[PDB]
């Protein structure tokens, strides 16, 4: 059982920015092929949202002060990785600063900020794509 945050940022501009919302994906170092938002495993004590935040600071270097959780959205992904069964829960979180410092751990070798389409294209796996898409869709509704 793992929890994480679909991190996104807002790009606010007069046609300069192709998109108003960009997602953070992190590249796995081991395997060299996996792109996900920050996530990780639940500790014995831990609340699920507690993991998502903690794991976001560990994986991406983003502290809670640099983050705001969008209430009302959550997505449980159920799938199969490395011949093993996986459960990941994600919430949507927004970064306060466009230029927030991303600090990777050994687990990841690069990050990218992406518009919804390219993000889905990079994530590749259907459940992750589905989740980012519904994440975005959620965000558009709240806006209106």
């Amino acid at each position: 059982r793992a929890c994480g945050l679909i991190i996104f940022r807002r790009c606010l501009i007069p046609k300069v920015d192709n998109n108003a919302i960009e997602f953070l994906l992190l590249q796995a170092s081991d395997g060299i092929h996996h792109w996900t938002p920050p996530k990780g495993h639940v500790e014995p004590g831990e609340d699920d949202l507690e993991t998502a935040l903690r794991e976001t600071q560990e994986e991406a270097g983003i502290e809670a002060g640099q983050l705001t959780i969008i209430e009302g959205f959550k997505r449980e992904l159920n799938y199969v990785a490395r011949n093993k069964p996986k459960t990941v829960i994600y919430w949507l979180a927004e970064v306060k600063d466009y230029d927030v410092e991303i600090r990777l751990s050994h687990e990841h070798q690069a990050y990218r900020w992406l518009g919804l389409e390219e993000a889905c294209q990079l994530a590749q796996f259907k459940e992750m794509k589905a989740a980012l898409q519904e994440g975005h869709q959620f965000l558009c509704s709240i806006e209106a």
